[PDB]
DNA sequence: CCCGAAAGTCCG
DNA sequence: CGGACTTTCGGG
């Protein structure tokens, strides 16, 4: 079965505009986990737009197929493009897609893909269907996969006044002992972000509960100005 | 334009 | 450890 023609067209068009000179530092920035073509976001977005203009966006029946096929290509720009395409199908994504999104999180995993899946796509789903959180979050925390653990921490990132504080702090308590940078930093980020909505609750939490030094320092990067640094 | 964010390197 | 500094990206 041939590659979907839309994916083949995107592959051809991106490859024709590759930049091996830029690809080297781009690959180093992601710790050489991926090959890169060397195409930065503004041009990558335009090249995708070119292909949509010529071919049209595929029928929604092929949405998941297109994403998978791009996910399977070696160069990282294809995963970035896949996420751009998934946004174009946003109004068609619902709670039945949680396993599909899980599988994206745990394949070709790094912060650049996971952070573009979790607080947006998964965040929106669990905001509408909070009763499903307990069908996934406990498994994610218990798993050996750090990207699922990060997903558990960051899916509420943008919730603001809709943050479930008890849940957030429970999740952080489960993961506070992790020695993994991407977990410590995710804890820092979600606390720093939530502190923009409720600084008193974040300050009290970090002063009275154990956290890795990195997590605490990142959490209070801004709000330490509001409370002061005691001698 | 601006700022804040993931990251990243380099240094003490 | 954590501060100083870097580019790239998203949003105001």
């Amino acid at each position: 079965v041939p590659m979907h023609p839309f994916v083949k067209a995107l592959q051809e068009h991106f490859t024709a505009h590759q930049n091996p000179e830029k690809a080297e530092p781009m690959a180093r920035y992601m710790k050489n986990h991926f090959l890169f073509l060397g195409i930065q976001t503004p041009e990558r977005r335009q090249l995708l737009k070119d292909i949509i203009q010529i071919h049209t966006l595929p029928d929604q029946k092929d949405f998941q197929i297109i994403i998978r096929e791009l996910w399977d290509l070696p160069e990282r720009e294809f995963q970035a493009a896949a996420l751009d395409i998934m946004q174009k199908y946003k109004k068609h994504i619902n709670e039945t897609h949680i396993p599909f999104l899980e599988e994206l999180i745990v394949t070709k995993s790094w912060w650049d893909s996971v952070d573009s899946i979790v607080p947006t796509f998964l965040g929106d789903i669990f905001l509408k269907h909070p009763e499903l959180i307990s069908a996934y979050i406990p498994k994610w925390i218990a798993s050996d996969n750090i990207w699922l653990q990060r997903a558990a921490i960051l899916f509420q990132l943008k919730y603001k006044q809709k943050m479930d504080e008890e849940l957030l702090f429970w999740i952080i308590g489960q993961l506070h002992s992790s020695k993994e940078f991407f977990i410590q930093k995710a804890i820092g980020w979600v606390l720093r972000e939530y502190a923009k909505t409720n600084p008193d609750v974040v300050w009290e939490y970090v002063q009275n509960n154990e956290l890795a030094p990195l997590s605490k320092r990142e959490a209070i990067k801004h709000i330490k100005q509001n409370y002061g640094i005691n001698n």
